[PDB]
């Protein structure tokens, strides 16, 4: 994983958060990265509100592409562009549904992309 341990500092306010608002456990969330995602909304509803956090999505989950790519290393953003021609723009009954679907999606396509922590 290329995520660096520093990233798990400054994401720690908003997750907290985040899994308090929604009743998400960190189990729920390992599972993710184990590529196991189900339509829950206290997972789903957790990685839209951790995308907002870091103002990757807006009001109605749609995603900012130069934020994502952004934030993923220079080395995985050719990679990330194309899976993102694949996955975007968004879609779903709702901003929870939005980023579950967007999710499967990116991790059926490059899961090292799909970042959820």
């Amino acid at each position: 994983d290329w995520v660096p341990p520093e990233v798990f500092d400054l994401v720690a306010e908003d997750k907290a958060r985040c899994m308090s608002e929604h009743g998400t456990t960190q189990a729920q969330i390992d599972d993710v990265d184990k590529g196991n995602l189900v339509n829950e909304p206290s997972i789903t509803c957790y990685m839209y509100c951790l995308l907002e956090a870091f103002s990757l999505v807006d009001d109605e989950a749609n995603v900012d592409e130069d934020i994502m790519l952004g934030l993923l290393p220079d080395q995985l953003q050719e990679r990330a562009q194309s899976v993102m021609g694949k996955c975007l723009p968004t879609s779903g009954s709702d901003n929870c549904n939005k980023i579950y679907n967007l999710a499967k999606c990116v991790q059926e396509s490059a899961p090292d992309v799909w970042f959820v922590i």
